[PDB]
């Protein structure tokens, strides 16, 4: 299938094993912004579910299918590839909804559905939106979507902005400088310093931060899920031109995302911005190995390039430049191995 | 080879991926009990290394080979299966030891050595000693050992003791009681509470504790690495009869280990006991499903049976009983998926 065609088997095993655990499900359900926002988007747009056929892609514990049933769906097919599917079936029986919610075990790329659906619901967003590469499964599920069917979420906005954070930079730099040691128990480690710094600087930093560290207004990059094809997510190129509002050192770029549920009654937004209550997606910063100095009024321009890999993640290229001085920075980051600083 | 026949390939991929990172190596090197004890055991037994042939099994960064070089080894073969081997080679060159230390990439079960060795060194201990199943690679490397050759470490002692920890025991039900809710956003979750409880009790708990919670002297189970076969580790049966030193409720068993480097000059001990400074092995606790009351002077008897699996770990089966009252408890735990509580 398309899933095994883009996924190393060891990565898939670890991934689905991880999501089979009830403790993980408990952790995600306790993100109240996330669960309450999903419920609000589905229930306040009840007309998009009343007597309709719905597909829930990666239903996990099944919570979104319960929301869809509460809003009046006639039938919901809930597709889930991990052993969580078994737990989801247990809940469907204990809540007396077997006439409404049909759990289908398997990958959405591999299963067979009996009919086309009026609406697709899912929670396919990983860190930085794109990590885990579940957006591609979500878009693949459009083969089951009737013409003029809807998607929940409907669109995704990624935000990027340059930041300054000397304490974060020094934390990572001093960790790497352990390898500057010429006599660690009598041994010279310093030939590996460059390797160690590379290793540490490829790790995107998952945590939250004050918005005072941002040095420019965010640039926005939009994926419309009603219109994107899976192959659009293999290579994601985000050009950027920042107009610097503060002078100082740019230590890297900060990423967050909002998704929008564009319903017939209202549009509901779920935001992981640092100006909004905290979610289990936090925010993500990519550090430059060498920061760039900039003056207020300067322009920081460049490209953020995401290349999908077979470990369900992305290789990140950030190339950036201060136009007024020609100072340049090039960075390669490994989204699969984040540093959870929370 | 022997390694691929006892190991699912998906597990081996994750294992070697994990040890490929410089940050893990750094974390291990910063454990001063571990590094300083290995150095001291090798250097203080210099006549066991002077002009000798040494094999280093799972050399990682190379640090123990450098210790063997400090002590005067004529030739050191350093075998390493992860990408860490490439960093090890860089260190061998930058420390001017290319004529004495030969890095061999690959699994010790698969590579070829050019000659027999006088002494084997390694750090094959995982949590509870046996986790990761690296001791079997250690023992397998005795195919390369000369008659009357030595092993460093030479012996391993696993210790078991019963403990009381009412807060730890209760934490499991408090976590699982998140599911005991009839209307989580409209959904009755209660039918999964039992499953959640079962899930939390299969997890051994990796952390430290005050020694006041131990209710008896430890029972010791010894593996003599000079005389053990690989097959001795496939099924590890540890009988116990504890003589209770304190009265109270027994919540489970606590595990730690010591190893001994028995050299010609002296024996050096590396201990992970809770009475000793803390190491990155911490300690391990396995809960009983039901606590057992015991009075001081009673005997708590039973068996801890460790069964090797293909995930490089062990299924742990614990049966215990208070002899004077007939009260019985068991548990079954999966050592590959511990809960890091520290
Ligand atoms: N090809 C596929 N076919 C079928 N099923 C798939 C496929 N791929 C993945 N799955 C499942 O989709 C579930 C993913 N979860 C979302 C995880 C969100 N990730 C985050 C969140 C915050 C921070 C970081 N990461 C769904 C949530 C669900 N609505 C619920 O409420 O539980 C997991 O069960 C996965 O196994
Ligand atoms: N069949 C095999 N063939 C070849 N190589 C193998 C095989 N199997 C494993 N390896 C390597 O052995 C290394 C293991 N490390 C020890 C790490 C375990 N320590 C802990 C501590 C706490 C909790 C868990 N674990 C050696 C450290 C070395 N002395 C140094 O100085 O770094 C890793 O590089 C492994 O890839």
């Amino acid at each position: 299938s398309v899933f095994s065609e883009r996924t190393e088997e060891s990565s898939a095993v670890q991934y689905f094993q991880f999501y089979g655990y009830l403790s993980q499900q408990q952790n995600m359900m306790q993100d109240y912004v996330r669960t309450g926002t999903y419920q609000r988007a589905i229930l306040q747009n009840h007309t998009d579910f009343k007597d309709k056929i719905v597909l829930d892609v990666g239903c996990g514990s099944g919570i979104l299918s319960f929301f869809a049933a509460q809003a009046g769906a006639r039938k919901i097919y809930a597709v889930e590839a991990s052993t969580m599917a078994q737990h989801a079936e247990v809940l469907v029986k204990s809540n007396n909804l077997t006439d409404r919610i049909v759990v289908i075990p398997g990958k959405v790329e591999e299963v067979s559905l009996p009919e086309q659906v009026d609406i697709i619901i899912s929670e396919p967003m990983g860190y930085m939106l794109f990590n885990e590469r579940m957006l591609e499964s979500y878009l693949h599920a459009k083969k089951y979507l009737k013409p003029s069917g809807n998607m929940f979420p409907t669109i995704g906005d990624v935000h990027l902005a340059p930041f300054t954070d000397e304490q974060l930079y020094m934390e990572q730099f001093t960790k790497a400088n352990f390898w500057y040691q010429p006599s660690f128990h009598g041994v010279d480690l310093s030939a590996l310093r460059g390797a160690a710094v590379d290793e540490y600087f490829r790790q995107p930093v998952v945590d939250t931060f004050d918005i005072r560290i941002l040095m420019a207004k965010s640039v926005k990059y939009t994926v419309n899920f009603l219109e994107a094809k899976e192959g659009d997510l293999h290579r994601i190129e985000i050009p950027f031109k920042f107009h610097m509002l503060h002078s100082g050192l740019v230590h890297g770029l900060a990423f967050w995302f909002d998704v929008a549920f564009i319903g017939s009654i209202m549009t509901v937004w779920l935001s992981t911005a640092p100006t909004e209550p905290l979610t289990h997606w936090y925010q993500v910063r990519c550090l430059f190995q060498s920061p760039l100095f900039a003056k207020a009024g300067d322009t920081l321009s460049g490209t953020c390039l995401l290349i999908a890999n077979k470990r369900q993640s992305y290789d990140i290229s950030i190339v950036a430049q201060v136009d007024q001085t020609g100072s340049k920075s090039s960075n390669l980051l490994d989204l699969k191995n984040p540093f959870f600083r929370y």
